[PDB]
């Protein structure tokens, strides 16, 4: 799984 | 891959 | 897509 | 969306 | 509705 | 279905 | 919310 | 690395 | 992880 | 951060 | 740095 | 940005 940041959250799919 | 949606903001990770 | 909380994060997947 | 619980593990879907 | 593992446990909800 | 993780929490959707 | 069972599979939704 | 899609637009990142 | 832009939609990945 | 290109295609890295 | 895929084209930037 | 060459690869940076 990879972490990722989209907008203002951060979370690892 | 999965789309990630955050409000407004998505993409495909 | 579902809109999920997982821990205090709320985000779409 | 609903409130899921499993043992102590509370999220939700 | 989606297929969810919420600690041990798969269901779908 | 894909693991999402947030720190040391993680369920899979 | 309620605990649910199905034999096997328990949760509470 | 990961795959990264935006709309149409595919990468690897 | 690294900020990434792909098309117009700037992340970090 | 820098703009990466290849032919038509661009990207920011 | 970070390697990417732009286009067809794989470079660490 | 620069065009740079390397044995097959090029890439603009």
């Amino acid at each position: 799984a990879v972490k990722v940041k989209v907008x203002p959250t951060k979370v690892k799919v």
